[PDB]
């Protein structure tokens, strides 16, 4: 309702979590629909001569289906109204807009690196658990962890940067090895083993850190709005309740924003289990 | 010491009794003093070997029509 | 700029009756057209015998 004076406040948070999803899962960008990636494997030759031998290994991957960003509601509906009346509230509603992008990285990163809602077929730990058994279940351990990275790295894979919550880095902070005193959590620079390591902090996931590999990028960009429709047709305070669905004037916003991201089929993951 | 990859990660995570790191990367991967290399074996998957004097000789560059 | 579609049928992706996404999918076209009435035209109709 408001009546006389709003006012609307935001704070800092969405502009970290939008930057960290794309640095740390390393998007190559891409030029072209959906998702592209080429695989050359040579054969050895023999150590004696007597015949020149061939046949060469070609492998082709590809992504498909692409996340569509969502659109304004009812919530913004209500902001807009006040918006062309009250000056403040028309700065409020280019702000807002601002906000929406950096949350559509964060949708991103909740259904890239978690198995919470995917929109591909390849889901990062959803991909990895479905293909073959590497996850460790149990307490998080310093011992544990050196073992599970070794065991990681001698199958014809390299780790990049663990993703890890806030609440799992209080608890792995406290947990210290045997031989090593090093664990990096409380200073501004953290490292599972030895690489680099950038939080993300996923819904889905309680404890535990999960290594990525490589991720796609493509189409990625900026929502814009003109026109769109309501199919929920929401009552107004202001005059009498409309129960048909959209309105002539401009109230709702629209986003349009696409990314695809392919998996590698090779991703480490930690969870907790009770005994 | 030679690595094979495997071997290095095994001898990473062990610990030496005086207070120093042992078979720990910081920029470059050593067993004594000199720079260890890694090298990728079907045959060897456990345990290094150290070797100094070896003779290595090449005919030239692989390419023919 | 195309309209949302109640009454026109949808087979692909997703069904549309009621309320549909305002998305552009086939272009409008203006036009006018008047023919002028003849007095004598030729025209052939079938009859069975």
């Amino acid at each position: 309702k408001d009546g006389t004076l709003m006012n609307e406040f935001t704070t800092p948070i969405l502009q970290e979590v939008m930057e960290n999803s794309k640095i740390m899962q390393l998007g190559k960008y891409e030029p072209m629909e959906g998702t592209e990636k080429k695989f050359t494997f040579w054969a050895d030759k023999p150590g004696a001569y007597w015949v020149g031998e061939g046949q060469k290994i070609e492998t082709s991957k590809a992504t498909w289906v692409n996340a569509t960003m969502r659109a304004f509601k009812l919530g913004v509906i209500l902001p807009v109204t006040k918006e062309f009346l009250n000056y403040t509230y028309s700065q409020f509603f280019e702000e807002m807009k601002p906000m929406i992008a950096e949350a559509f990285y964060k949708k991103f990163d909740e259904a890239g690196i978690l198995n919470q809602g995917n929109n591909p077929f390849g889901k990062s730990i959803a991909q990895s658990i479905e293909k073959t058994n590497k996850v460790i279940k149990g307490d998080f351990t310093q011992d544990n962890i050196i073992d599970l990275e070794a065991l990681l790295e001698d199958d014809e894979l390299e780790a990049n940067a663990f993703i890890s919550k806030t609440q799992n880095r209080s608890l792995l902070r406290k947990i210290v090895d045997p031989e090593t005193k090093e664990r990096i959590y409380d200073r501004n620079s953290d490292s599972l083993d030895g690489l680099p390591v950038v939080n993300l902090k996923s819904s889905n996931l309680k404890r535990g850190e999960l290594i990525t590999g490589d991720f796609d990028k493509l189409i990625y960009g900026i929502p814009q709005l003109i026109e769109y429709k309501i199919d929920e047709t929401a009552q107004l305070s202001t005059v009498k309740n409309e129960d048909g669905t959209p309105v002539n004037l401009f109230e709702q916003d629209m986003v349009a924003l696409r990314a695809t991201m392919h998996v590698a089929l090779h991703i480490a993951d930690d969870k907790a289990f009770a005994k």
